[PDB]
C-alpha cells in the first residue's frame, strides 16, 4: 500500500467542482482526478451568500484573484446579514415593522469587536446599556457598518480601497461552471458525463469501483461523494446513517425563485436579508440586475401551497405562473463524514438551512480538512477519525448557532415561533448561553485583528462563531446578560476611556457615510 | 449583593506575593488586599526556571520592565531545557553519555517551527530522516538554538538586540521579596505577619473569617489560598478533595541544594538541564555564581538516602555537610480550584514536577483566569465553573506532556524506567500520540509568528503545548511517526524548496556561533 494514485469524484454541482479544483490544485501532478457528472433537471439561480474566507481559503489557494472569478460569476458584494422582523408579530413582508421607535432589523456584520483593556467592546456596551446610560442597539454602538449599509454604501471606495470586511453574493451555477472550466483546462481533472448505476465494495467495506449506466467501470483509491442529498456513496453504498436533527431545527423545506431588479432605479443592497415569516424565514440575495429569494419554512407548520402563497404575496408575484423551485431538505449530518475510502463533501455530508451563509463554507472547510488529513492507501483510521471530528463540530456548532436565532426570538404569534421555543438547546449551546448571561465572552478571538482572523484559515476555523457573532445575534434578538461583567466595576478608568472608542466608531460612521459611493455606483464603474 | 470589597490572601511564599501583585494591580483602588503570612523555616534557594510569557503576561501587566526585576533578583537567561541521558542506561552523571556517535542530549527550545507550505518543518525533517536522506537529529535540523547553546552563547548581543526567544533562571525567594516590596509600597497591599489558627465558615459553607494565633480576626469577601501544599483554606477549611495523580507520575519526592559555580572558568549555561537518574531526574538551574539543582525521584523506587547519595555523588558533594532540602510532595490538583469564596493559587491548587518549568506559570496563568472570571458577592456559579475548567485543563495537559517524557524514554535499566512504561496514558494523550504516529501535527499553532504567540497570553494559553514542543520531546526521545505525512508525497515542489529552509537554519546557526558573546560575557555587562 503506497500513496493515493487515483481519485473519483461522484457529482458535479458546486460541491463537485470545488472538490475537483481544490484536490486538483493540492495534489497537482501526483494524482489522477476524475469526476462523473450526470445531467440533472436544472434549477433557477436563487443566489448564495458567502463569507470573507472564501477568497482567502479557497480562491487564493487555487491561485485565482478575486476580480477574475467575480467578473465571470456576475457577483455582488456582501457586508452583512440584515435580520428583518425577528422581534415583531405579523405577516411575511419585505418591509420592516416598527419596534421601539425604529425599524425592526439588526445586522450580523463581519468586523471583529475591538478589545479595550483585554475586554471586548460588547461588554462595555452592555455595561452602559444595563445602567441606562445608552439605549443605542448593540450593532450601531460597536460597528461602523450598520450606518453605511442603511445607506447601501459600497465596501470599497471608487479608487478600490477597502473600508470594511466583506464577502460575496452570486449564482452558484456560474461559479460551478467557472470551476469546471478551471479544473479541466488548468488542473488536468477529467470530466466524464455518466450516471452511477452500481457501486462495488470489497470485503473490507471500501469502495472498489463504480459502474455507470454506460457499462464503464471507474476504480480509484479514494472516492469523494458529491452527489448531494442522495449520498449515492456515503449513504446508499457505505450505508452510513444520517442523523436527522429536526429536534433542533424545524425548517425542512424551501420555495425560491429569482426576481429581475432595476439596479439604476433602486441601487443594490450590500447585504443579504433574512426576513422572518410566519412559518420560517425568507432570504434575499442581491446580484446584478436581479436578486434571488427563497422562503425556508417548516413543512410541519405550513403546507407547500401556503408557503408558496406567503412567498409570492410578499414579492407581489403570481402564485400560479411564477417560476418556482420547490425543495424538501435533509437537515442534519452523517454519523461520520468519511468512511472507508469514501469522503462526503457538500450536502451529501451535511445540510443546515442557509441562515448564516455556510453552505459553500462547509464545502471548502471540509476539503481543507481533507487535505490536512490526507491519507495513503493504508487509510490510517486516525486520519479518518480526526477528520470526522472536525466536520462534526463544524456542523454542530452551526446547527447550535442557527437554532439560537429561533429559540431566542421573542415572537409568539404563530405556531411555528412558539414551537421553536419548545425545543431543547444542545448541552454545548446551553453552556455557552450560561456564560453569555454571566457576562463573559463566548469564543472571544485571541486577537482582534481581522486580517489575522479572515486571512488565516486555522485561526478562523478554531474559532468560527466568535464573541462578535454571538453578540450580534443574541443581543440583536434581545437576549442580553443578567448583569455586566464584574471586572468592569474594578476598572473605573477602562469604562471611562472606552467612550473615546465608541466615539471613534461614530466618527467612522459619519465619515464613511459622507465619502463612500453607493454599491451600485461602485459596481457600474467596475464594468 | 455588590462588588468584592476585601480580599484576603493566606500565604506569602512566591504564590502569595504574585497573587497580591497581580490582584493588587488589577483591582487598584477598587479592593482592599491583605496578605497574611506566618514565620516558617525558609528553604535553600534551589532555583526556578520560567517561560517567556512571564514577562509579557505577568511583569508587563504589573508595569515592571524586565531590566528592573532581573538586576534585583540575580536572574540569568534560559533559552531551552537540555535533556541529558534520557536514552542511555547508566548511573546518574552530569556528563552526557554517548549515543550514535554523539552525546545523549536533546533540546526543547522556545521557538516555533517555521511553516513551509502550511506544513510544519518537523514534517519535512521526518520525511528526510525516514527516507535516509538525513541522520541529523530533529532539534539540530529545525532550530538555530542547539548549536549556540552547545557553546553557551548569549541570546542577546552586547548591544541588547534579541536573537532568540528566552526566559529566566532565578531564586524564587528573591523574586518574592521584590514582589512583596512592590505590592506593599506601590499597590497598597497590607502585610500581616501571623499564623492562621481557626477558619470560620458560614451556614452556606463559604469562608467568613480567619482568626490568627494572636487573636486577630480578618474577614473578606474573597479568600485566595496561597498556603502551599498545606491547603489551609481549600483542602482543610473548605474540605475540597485533592486528586492525587501518581497513576500518571511516579515522582513524589525531591532532594535539592544550591551549589557554588565558577562562572569565570566555565561560563554560564543558558539552559535548564534535566538529567536522567536511576529513579528520577535532576534539574540544574544556573544562576550568577551558583546553580540550583534538585533530584526529583520516586519514593517507591529509591529510599531517601539512596537518593541523597546518587545526588551528592553526581555533583561531588559531601552527604554530611552539604545543606540539603528534602521534600515529599503531593502530585496532582484539587477537584476544584475555586470553591465558594475560596480560590487556590500555587501549590495549594496543583503541583507537577518541574520538568518543564510550569510552577510559576501556573500561578500567573491562574491569576489571569481569576481576573477574567472575577466574581461579585453573588459568586455566579458559572464564573467559578469556567475557572475550575480552565485550571484543570491547564494542569491535566501538563501532567500528560510530562508523563510522556518518562513513558517514551527507551531506557529499561532500572525498576523506575521500566515502571514508567506500564502506566496508562490518559485517553486524550493517547489520542495525540496516535495522531503523531500518523504524521499529523499536534496542536499546531495557528500562526508561526512567535511574537503573536508569546506576546498574547490568550493565544498561548489556548495552544500551550504546541507541535514544536511535542516534536522536541517525542522525536528527541526517539518516538517518531510510523511513516511520513501522506501529504508530502503529493507536494513535489514543497519537499524540494524546503532545502532552502533547512539551509537558512544552518546559516543562522553558523553565523550566531561566530557573532554572539558568551552568556557570561553578556551577564557581566549588565551588572555594573
Ligand atoms: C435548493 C438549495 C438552495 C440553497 N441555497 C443556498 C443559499 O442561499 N446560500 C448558501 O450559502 N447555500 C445554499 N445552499 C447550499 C448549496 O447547495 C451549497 O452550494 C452546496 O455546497 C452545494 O452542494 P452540492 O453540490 O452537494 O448540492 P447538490 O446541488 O444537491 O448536488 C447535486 C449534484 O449531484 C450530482 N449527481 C447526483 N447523482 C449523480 C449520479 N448518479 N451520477 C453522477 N452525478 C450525480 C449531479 O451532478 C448534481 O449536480 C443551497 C442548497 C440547495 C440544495
Ligand atoms: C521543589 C520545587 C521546585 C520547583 N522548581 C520549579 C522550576 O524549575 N520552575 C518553575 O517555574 N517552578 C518551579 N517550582 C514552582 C513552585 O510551585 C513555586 O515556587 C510555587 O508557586 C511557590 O509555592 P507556594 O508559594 O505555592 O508554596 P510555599 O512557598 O510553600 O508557601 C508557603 C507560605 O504559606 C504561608 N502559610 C502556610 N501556612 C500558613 C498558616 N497556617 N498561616 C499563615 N500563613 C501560612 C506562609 O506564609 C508561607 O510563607 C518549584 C517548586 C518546588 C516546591
Ligand atoms: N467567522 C465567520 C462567521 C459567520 C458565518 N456567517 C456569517 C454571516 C455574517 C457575519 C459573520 C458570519
Ligand atoms: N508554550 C510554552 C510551553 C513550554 C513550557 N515549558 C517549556 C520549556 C521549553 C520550551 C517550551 C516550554
Amino acid at each position: 500500500s503506497g500513496k493515493i494514485d487515483k481519485i473519483l469524484i461522484v457529482g458535479g454541482g458546486t460541491a463537485g467542482w470545488m472538490a475537483a479544483s481544490y484536490l486538483g490544485k493540492a495534489l497537482q501532478g501526483t494524482a489522477d482526478i476524475t469526476l462523473l457528472q450526470a445531467p440533472d433537471i436544472p434549477t433557477l439561480g436563487v443566489g448564495e451568500a458567502t463569507i470573507p474566507n472564501l477568497q482567502t481559503a479557497f480562491f487564493d489557494f487555487l491561485g485565482i484573484p478575486e476580480d477574475e472569478w467575480m467578473r465571470e460569476c456576475n457577483a455582488s458584494y456582501k457586508v452583512a446579514i440584515k435580520f428583518i422582523n425577528w422581534r415583531t408579530a405579523g405577516e411575511g413582508t419585505s418591509e420592516a415593522r416598527e419596534l421601539d421607535g425604529g425599524p425592526d432589523h439588526f445586522y450580523h456584520s463581519f468586523g471583529l469587536l475591538k478589545y479595550h483593556e483585554q475586554i471586548p467592546l460588547s461588554h462595555y456596551w452592555f455595561d452602559r446599556s444595563y445602567r441606562g446610560k445608552t439605549v443605542e442597539p448593540f450593532d450601531y454602538a460597536c460597528y461602523k457598518e450598520p450606518v453605511i449599509l442603511d445607506a447601501n454604501r459600497s465596501p470599497r471606495r471608487l479608487d478600490g480601497s477597502k473600508v470594511t470586511n466583506y464577502a460575496w453574493h452570486f449564482d452558484a451555477h456560474l461559479v460551478a461552471d467557472f470551476l469546471r472550466r478551471f479544473a479541466t483546462e488548468k488542473l488536468g481533472v477529467r470530466h466524464v458525463e455518466d450516471r452511477v448505476e452500481h457501486v462495488q465494495r470489497d470485503a473490507n467495506g471500501n469502495i472498489e469501483s463504480v459502474r455507470t449506466a454506460t457499462g464503464r467501470v471507474f476504480d480509484a483509491d479514494l472516492f469523494v461523494d458529491c452527489s448531494g442529498f442522495r449520498g449515492l456513496l456515503i449513504n446508499k453504498a457505505m450505508e452510513e446513517p444520517f442523523l436527522d436533527m429536526s429536534d433542533h431545527l424545524l425548517n425542512d423545506s424551501a420555495v425560491a425563485t429569482q426576481v429581475p431588479h432595476d439596479d439604476d432605479a433602486n441601487g443594490v443592497e450590500p447585504f443579504t436579508s433574512a426576513i422572518a415569516m410566519k412559518s420560517g424565514w425568507t432570504w434575499k440575495i442581491p446580484m446584478l440586475g436581479r436578486f434571488g429569494t427563497g422562503y425556508v419554512y417548516s413543512s410541519r407548520f405550513a403546507t407547500e401551497d401556503e408557503a408558496v402563497r406567503e412567498f409570492c404575496e410578499m414579492w407581489h408575484l403570481d402564485p400560479e405562473t411564477q417560476p418556482l423551485n420547490r425543495i424538501r431538505f435533509r437537515v442534519g449530518r452523517n454519523r461520520r463524514a468519511w468512511v472507508g475510502n469514501c469522503v462526503s463533501i457538500g450536502t451529501s455530508s451535511c445540510f443546515v438551512e442557509p441562515l448564516e451563509s455556510t453552505g459553500i463554507y462547509f464545502v471548502y472547510a471540509a476539503l481543507y480538512q481533507l487535505v490536512k488529513h490526507f491519507p495513503d492507501k493504508s487509510l490510517n483510521p486516525v486520519l479518518t477519525a480526526r477528520f470526522n471530528r472536525e466536520i462534526e463540530t463544524m456542523f454542530d456548532d452551526t446547527r447550535d448557532f442557527i437554532q439560537a436565532h429561533f429559540y431566542f426570538s421573542p415572537r409568539t404569534d404563530t405556531p411555528f415561533w412558539r414551537a421553536n421555543k419548545e425545543l431543547r438547546l444542545a448541552d454545548g449551546m446551553q453552556e455557552k448561553i450560561d456564560m453569555y448571561r454571566a457576562g463573559m465572552a463566548i469564543n472571544a478571538p485571541a486577537s482582534d485583528d481581522a486580517q489575522l482572523y479572515y486571512g488565516n484559515f486555522e485561526e478562523e476555523f478554531r474559532n468560527f462563531w466568535n464573541n462578535s457573532s454571538y453578540y450580534c445575534v443574541l443581543a440583536g434578538l434581545g437576549l442580553v446578560p443578567d448583569a455586566p461583567s464584574p471586572r468592569l466595576a474594578h476598572m473605573p478608568q477602562a469604562t471611562e476611556s472606552v467612550d473615546e472608542v465608541f466615539g471613534a466608531v461614530k466618527d467612522r460612521q459619519r465619515n464613511l457615510l459622507e465619502t463612500l459611493p453607493s454599491l451600485h455606483e461602485f459596481l457600474r464603474q467596475q464594468h
